[PDB]
DNA sequence: GGTTAC
């Protein structure tokens, strides 16, 4: 039960708990860190890239989004994420831009003087609709392996987040 | 862990 003002204390301040989980800020997170951590993440899926198969390498499956959230300029494209699946493809189905994404277990690390975020192996997480849409399917059915049962405490933070995201791009 | 992605 948390307004637009709360929002902005809690991620003005790098770290801030939803839930069971502590959180790292978008801003905080690219904060180029040359020791790799792991962190969990919450934002809204600024752009993505459908899920693919890897020509290289080990040749998982990999999907990536830019994440955004309210300490970042609605003009940035957010932090860039690859979320990996050697067990085959149960990763994130995203329809569209605007959709709030929860992500638990990325280790952050650098690519070309930036920061970067990539899936730990059992990186688990949570989908909500583009609720600022005319349409109310925007949310379509997730594989079950990584996902996470939520609670009204993220599901207030999901609305938030897309309701600060539509503001700002509207 | 950070090759695949780039």
């Amino acid at each position: 039960v948390i307004d637009s003002l709360q929002l902005n204390e809690l991620l003005n301040a790098g770290e801030y708990k939803i839930g069971e989980l502590t959180f790292q800020s978008i801003r905080s997170s690219q904060e180029l860190q040359k020791k790799n951590t792991i962190v969990n993440l919450f934002g809204i899926v600024k752009d993505f890239t459908p899920s693919r198969q890897s020509l290289h390498g080990t040749k998982d499956w990999v999907t990536t989004v830019y994440l955004w959230d309210p300490t970042c300029d609605t003009s940035s494209i957010g932090l860039q994420i690859h979320l990996f699946s050697k067990q085959g493809n149960d990763l994130p189905v995203i329809k569209q831009v605007g959709q709030p994404l929860l992500l638990h277990q990325i280790t952050l690390r650098s690519y070309r003087d930036r920061t970067q975020g990539l899936s730990k192996d059992q990186f688990r997480y949570a989908l909500w609709p583009d609720f600022s849409s005319n349409s109310k399917d925007t949310l379509c059915p997730q594989p079950m392996p990584r996902l996470m049962k939520t609670g009204d405490k993220e599901e207030q933070f999901a609305l938030l987040l897309n309701k600060i995201w539509d503001e700002q791009t509207n």
